[PDB]
């Protein structure tokens, strides 16, 4: 119930953290240019 | 160069759009509860 | 506690709205970089 | 146009900051839902 949504939202927070991390890696690539 | 970062950022925008879409699906699951 | 579910729906909705605004801005930066790129 | 790369770095940095703030808020909503959940 609520637990199904807790699992699904946790997955999305994990996905969102990957977005931020990977954008940061691109920022370093660009900062260097 | 810039093209490598354009590809990598596009991938992250695609990932971010999945975050928003999937959170919205969980919101519907919760709104219904 | 049912007030609780409604509160979290409203809260998460606000975050989705902010994610959508981020995605719009990132798409704009992508265009900016393409203009440098080609 | 080099000003251009720097501008996009600053712009994307602002968006990463906003994503990090979203993630913090979503983590808080996750805790709220867990409190309903268990
Ligand atoms: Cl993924």
């Amino acid at each position: 119930g609520i637990n199904a949504s807790v699992v699904n939202i946790q997955k999305e927070i994990d996905r969102l953290n990957e977005v931020a991390k990977n954008l940061n890696e691109s920022l370093i690539d660009l900062q260097e240019l």
